[PDB]
């Protein structure tokens, strides 16, 4: 068998346990700023995502074998206007030598074209494209910005987030949930997702977001904290 | 600090780190059997309990703190008759030398008189009593049977569900979620819980469940596997 | 399978799930105090033991298995005088039920008689005896006060010592080392032992100790910390 | 603060969370072939290491904190001549782009000129060169070939050795340990050893293994499996 777990209270300023990509980066307090900020403002056209340094061994072609994971993490969301927002925030898988994707609504995670990657994702959207449902929400993401499973999420404005993720195995089972202390509100969602079949026995993990395209939707998009633990026997 | 955890993929016929309560038994295939079973049918009129071993230290009075602590267990409950099932099974928290209190409705762990006991349980409830919402919950109980938190259950008969809770201290936020794996049909709650205020400093922790007054409205409450680790500082 | 593990980094004054003997207590600094101390000096005629409260199963009859663990503690040793010390201080496992043995050199662990009781011990010994090598030593005790393996060892008067001990169940390997952090100096001692065949299939962990018989025999026997973790599969 | 923790039972064939260096490959059956084998012999003038992929913070200037880390590994080392073997393999931290240095005495760890690189290291020496002892070794290194404290080694040809080690960052004390299960047999040495000022902040871990520089002096250098964590705060 094979264990992998890593834990953050907090972020380092200069992190080499994590990749940075696009214009993420961690903040002298810790935070993990994924999207960009400029004189304390989210800015627009923004694309930031982190990954741990090691890959994870989901899966083995030889063995047969799927890894069971789980982690959790806190973050925040802060729009200066509470009814435009855009454009959201997710944790994924994908590839090692994965790289940022389209920005927008596609999440820094997917593209265009029949050439769609290789990515699952728990995603927290916060605008509602032609390909979202109308309120925002949380969604399971498998290798498409459409997801395959989603909730209605009462997005809280700066409040913290916190959520736990877990996968287990034997039943394919993906399931998400947030939890917001300050008022002790919750929501779930759960997919059935064959890893294997989704992406490669290898994978990166780690988060990704992005910014509206224009300047009246705008948000911060920052991981304050990151536990994460995976088996594979 | 002092952390304390233990995980179980199974149960052991006679389990020496197991307080097993009333009816509660582990069968020879290593499940928790928390209500009778005769001839491998449900008996109404059963109750029982099952206690780790090792008490935790959830909050300390000359130090100020309270523990943060996370815990998962998939467990079974089957009905011959989906239409009428009762009562109920609990995780919960009381004080280490804690003893079954009232059956039925009150699911082993509540009564009645002002003397109501100090218990925290995050309870199963596939009976509506007097003190119930109309449809099926999970709720988080504070020293009392009535929940002061639910959120509607959609219980299936038979069909394993995996469920987390998590406290975290810092926010004293207790949630609760529940999944089946079978259909990726998932449900949450979460309430603000002050441990300090309701449960002494040192607790036993674990599971209680109830079968019901009547013959018609009998089913069974095995828990499969359970970990958990609770850490203070 | 099943896995237990527990951390203090000091110990609680009032701890419940520590089962203290004879005359243990936690000091209000957090210092686990095997052995009497009156006025701030060691005591003779002292024994004292303490438990973990929750049983820990080390093998299983039905399925032949045997649990591999590990365990880190450190401890202090203090004598008014260097040249007269008495008797030690010993890490072990017993049957759950476990009762303070006799005291001396028999370090609240072993007595007289054929019926010689079952328990595994590592064992500081400060205190050459009949049964002894001439120095003091580390050493491996199997059902007897006698033991299987020794090493000798340069007690430190009043100095903080680190212990790791470690059973590799699939070599019947027991491994006992001690480090004094002070000077960077250490010693180890290594047996085979087969569990199976020396206690039963759950068993109590913990410390046993005893001050000498004379007044010019004493020394504390001071526990500062402790973590273990055991695996059964 | 930040965990980070990783366990291999045994290694993967094509593994992409263990950076390979020089001949080191693992094998089909999971084995971490650190030094070269051809038709099942040890070949010369062999050099391999192996780094987990995820750099480790062991320090920060900021907060001027050190990480307590601590790993088990087993290995065996096999000589078709018992009289005759060369160079060793060790375990090591070192800068995260670290690159092989010297092969045979220096054991990929180290190489000559002033400019002797940061490389900290419990090395497991199967021949005496001229900066050695006489006799086999285990040895603790701090920017030198030379080790600054030892203890004599009986090597056991072909035996597993388990080996312990770790790091008290509050006491700056190192210590490794040696046992081979086969006949309950042990070593140990401890040193104080500054990390912060004999390495950067972050490194890479791993190992590294050299074999002799001639027919005459050959042996096997394989890992069989890995367990390591550091906590820093
Ligand atoms: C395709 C795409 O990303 N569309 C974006 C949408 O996601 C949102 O950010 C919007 C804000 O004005 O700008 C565009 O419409
Ligand atoms: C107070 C109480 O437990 N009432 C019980 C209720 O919980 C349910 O089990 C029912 C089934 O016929 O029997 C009684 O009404
Ligand atoms: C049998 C026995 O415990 N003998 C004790 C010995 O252990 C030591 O404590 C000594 C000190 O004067 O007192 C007695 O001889
Ligand atoms: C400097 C150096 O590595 N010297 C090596 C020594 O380590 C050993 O391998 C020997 C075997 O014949 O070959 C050389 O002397
Ligand atoms: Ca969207
Ligand atoms: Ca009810
Ligand atoms: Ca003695
Ligand atoms: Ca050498
Ligand atoms: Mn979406
Ligand atoms: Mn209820
Ligand atoms: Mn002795
Ligand atoms: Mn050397």
């Amino acid at each position: 068998s094979e264990v992998v777990s890593f834990s953050f209270t907090k972020f380092n300023p200069n992190p080499k346990d994590i990749i940075l990509q696009g214009d993420a980066l961690v903040t002298s307090k810790g935070k993990l700023q994924l999207t960009k900020v400029k004189d304390g403002k989210p800015v627009d056209h923004s694309l930031g995502r982190a990954l741990y340094a090691a890959p994870i061994h989901i899966w083995d072609d030889s063995t047969d074998r799927v890894a069971s994971f789980a982690t959790s993490f806190s973050f925040v969301v802060e729009a200066p206007d509470e009814s435009k927002t855009a454009d959201g925030i997710a944790f994924f898988l994908a590839p090692p030598d994965t790289q940022p994707q389209k920005d927008g609504g596609f999440l820094g995670l997917f593209n265009d074209s029949n050439k769609s990657i290789q990515t699952v994702a728990v995603e927290f959207d916060t605008f509602s494209n032609t390909w979202d449902p109308s309120a925002r929400h949380i969604g399971i993401n498998v290798n498409s910005i459409e997801s395959m499973k989603y909730v209605k999420w009462g997005w809280e404005n700066g409040k913290v987030a916190n959520v736990y993720i877990s996968y287990e195995a034997s039943t394919k089972t993906l399931t998400a949930s947030l939890t917001y202390p300050s008022n002790a509100t919750s929501y779930i969602v759960s997919a059935n997702v064959d890893l294997k079949s989704a992406l490669p026995e290898w994978v990166r993990v780690g988060f990704s977001a992005t910014s509206g395209l224009s300047r009246d939707h705008v948000e911060t998009h920052d991981v304050l904290d990151w536990s994460f633990t995976s088996t594979l026997q």
